[PDB]
């Protein structure tokens, strides 16, 4: 396409190094002899491993939109346009003009290529994926709906890349963000909106409603979950592993004697919006072929369950944006904010630096582990 | 051993090309003076770098047994092997044979085999740790019998290394498999086989015994737990740490007076046939040495605990099976699973692909912030 | 500094060795022609890429004060100040004394010493970032009061280094050492001094009062959370986003309607000594900045929270004790207990070795996954 045709003009700028003393001007070329063979296996086995590298390495497509510029790859990408010129520029002025007559030294310079390649292959590796190994940094992330925070680990990493790796680890540790289980809190504010120190007073006496409404709240959800237990477990046992029938025919064989529990479970937990009847069907049929107990069943549906179980189009990553204070293409350092806003939630992330710990050492005597029974 | 001498082989390789002509043909090589001898230097300090790194990442025993062949390792030892037999043949066929005169060439042949080992080297940490850091899949593991689910990230990994990787994490995660914790539900589905649509309405209008059975269970759970946690807190306060006694007997003197609310709760939770009455006393010898409260003590058996708290007899690593439907030797990617069959359970793992992250910005004015106080 | 003017003498060294013929006896040096200019381009360019690794990797502050002598950083310096000390004594015993007038020999000598720096660096962060990375062992921390564990995974580590890292994981996932939850065990425990098989019957048939207690106490706990739910949602309502005013006035506008339920809350869960009423207002200031939920501003204070939350003097990290029974610069084995003991509690840390795990496969047809519904 457009850079696998710019690699392949860097890995074949040593052998047009090498290949045109050959072809050009023959007639006035030194015999280099058994000089040169081995530089040019040695050539050969160093561009081998140059491509295999990175196949290993860089051939892969990208994996986000950053705001800004990222600087390594620029810098990278600068290094290799400069590197791969100047040795052009360097064969056209000097060599392949005055038509240097020595093979042994064009050979020499063509090895010296591939082993600045391969040391610019070590560069970009290090640039990309070793700085970032050491933990200098923690990042607390706070959801600002529910609350729900993490701590993680960073090392040297640009508020970009930072980002990125709150945005990975969102998928998979916090929860789904479910908008249904904030309203019975909007709308109580909005009642006190209906109608300072001395009204606080008046309040703490006046008969929480809301401690006696989670009770029964969490008596009814434990007691449609019993019902849920018991109707998946009688709806199971009546299929039996061997008229022969495929496992999507037996979802529908055993499903209408656990919809209704299932439907009023998925009512009184606020669920009812990201199960669909086909997705309980595509789960039942594969707990059923993988021979799964009812609870591995269930364990699906009792609980929120994190962002990726569900559908590619209820979770989206499509929009999301940077707030900062500061360049994004900064470093992290301590003490700075920056708010990765979704649609209609926000990640507030802070980051602190991992303290200067010392240790120090005791020489405890292990015999002196030896005690009494007294009354202590 | 065997690998041994053949690492023994490779490194003496290079010095094998050095020293030949300086034993064999004396009397004919030219005096390499100063030019030989730096590069001798240099080919000791990057031999030297090379060992270093060879007992620093390659010195270790195999740590697994997978099913098919290793393709990386195998890809290793083809291009080892083809690298030190192609360079011994060309040193026997054009340098041995025809007594190449010159003795700068054959150390510069030697220093390119070095420098060519150095990124063998090189390439190999490439392959077997660099690809698989940065994370492109998610995979979720949910065991088959209590449905107890994880969420992992990997890079690009074959499913044997995928499978490598959840079964290290499923002894540090996943707490151990009880199967006294599961027959309550089989015999009640047997009970149920003693006798559709419409026996569905009638099951949820008929006195759930579940939610009840389980309220009692959590009511006994937690006065047995009252009790141990008194009986263990009357029992440590019987020793001073200061006749004199090791901390063996000193657990043998304050282990009669907690024993039967320990053995009460641990049949009331089912943890009988995993404590032994010695696990007890080396426990207790341990937390009563390095001076640990009774909770400390306590959480051990308050818990279910995960699979590598216990006995190495108890859990099991020698026989796990690998159900896929492709190759196990083929990398991961979107929407494949794959099954880790243990003697009675199994780890369903499916695996999902990271999802293309799109970021931008907002510029926020930082005096935005100023509001009233009006009623909201 | 000290090590910035090693690190300059140690880069100026490959320079020196080219400069110094072409400055003191330049009238009997041979012409190197186009032979010596594509190494000195050759060897720009692995400066320049040395240079940025060298920023890119070590120039950073360190992080800890360990017990012992750090053995690979030693041996690392050892490595680079033997390798700069020979070179020096080549350059001036042979080179610079004899006056040896090929130039072009002295030039290959200064590319090999910029190669063989390249693989030091490289060496370098093979021992210092690469070895560590395969998960060799886990660990169980324990904290010795409330009896709260983690496992980790580790690799070739040695104590030092490993007692780092559980120090790194001690801020981030233990919950903060609060002493004032720890009196109503040791106050029991003095009340039963006040006063061994058969007195343990008479005690669990003798009215357990820690049921009961505890039962109390956790509806005392949901009566105070209940009431702080309302208390702060009210008070965030009492405020639009637009007298204008700052938010740390809004801040001090609202607050006056929440405090007195926080503080009954935070002293019924024993929090009371954690949060000033400067740290209240910074972090509701903080909140309201950025536009977050009353439960988002009150999950700081409803759980216990994690150690670095709060604030810097609180947690301390400049007295941590690491007792153990070997020489902590020893690798990590199985079987292994070491403490890290601070000034009121201890982490207990003991290893253990991840098994060999053998994998195997199983060949199951797919189209067996069709059955019937017969009754099971």
């Amino acid at each position: 396409t457009v850079a696998s045709f710019l690699g392949l003009l860097v890995f074949l700028t040593p052998i047009a190094f090498i290949l045109l003393p050959p072809i050009l001007w023959r007639d006035e070329l030194e015999p280099c002899g058994t000089i040169c063979e081995g530089l040019f296996i040695s050539m050969a086995f160093k561009l081998l491993i140059l491509l295999i590298g990175t196949w290993a390495l860089f051939f892969r497509k990208r994996r986000a939109d950053m705001p800004r510029v990222f600087v390594f790859r620029a810098l990278l990408l600068v290094l290799i346009f400069l590197f791969v010129v100047s040795y052009w520029l360097f064969y056209g002025v000097r060599i392949l003009d005055s038509r240097d007559r020595n093979y042994q030294g064009i050979v020499q310079y063509a090895v010296s290529l591939v082993d600045a390649l391969l040391f610019i292959h070590y560069l970009a590796i290090v640039l990309l994926e070793l700085r970032q190994l050491q933990p200098m940094f923690t990042l607390q992330v706070v959801r600002s709906t529910d609350g729900e925070s993490r701590f993680y680990s960073l090392g040297h990493l640009s508020i970009q890349r930072a980002a990125l790796v709150v945005l990975e680890n969102y998928y998979k540790d916090f929860t789904i963000y479910n908008p249904n289980l904030l309203t019975a809190s909007k709308f109580r504010a909005a009642k006190h909106m209906a109608g300072i120190a001395a009204a606080a007073r008046r309040r703490d006496s006046s008969h929480n409603e809301l401690y006696y409404e989670e009770a029964e709240h969490e008596r009814r959800v434990k007691k449609r979950k019993a019902r849920l237990v018991v109707a998946v477990e009688e709806a199971f046992i009546h299929i039996q592993r061997l008229e022969v029938m495929d496992p999507r025919e037996a979802a529908q064989a055993i499903f209408p004697s656990m919809a209704r529990a299932l439907q009023k479970y998925l009512r009184i937990t606020r669920q009812q919006n990201y199960h669909s009847m086909e997705s309980i069907l595509q789960h039942l049929a594969f707990c059923i072929t993988n021979g799964m107990t009812p609870k591995a069943f269930l364990e699906r549906y009792l609980s929120a369950g994190p962002t990726l179980q569900y559908d590619k189009d209820r979770w989206l990553s499509t929009q999301w944006r940077l707030v900062s204070d500061e360049a994004v293409t900064n470093g992290l350092r301590d003490g700075i904010v920056f708010v990765l806003k979704c649609l209609d939630f926000s990640l507030v992330v802070n980051v602190k630096k991992i303290p200067f710990i010392i240790l120090s050492e005791e020489f405890i005597d292990p015999k002196s582990h030896k005690f009494v029974l007294r009354l202590q």
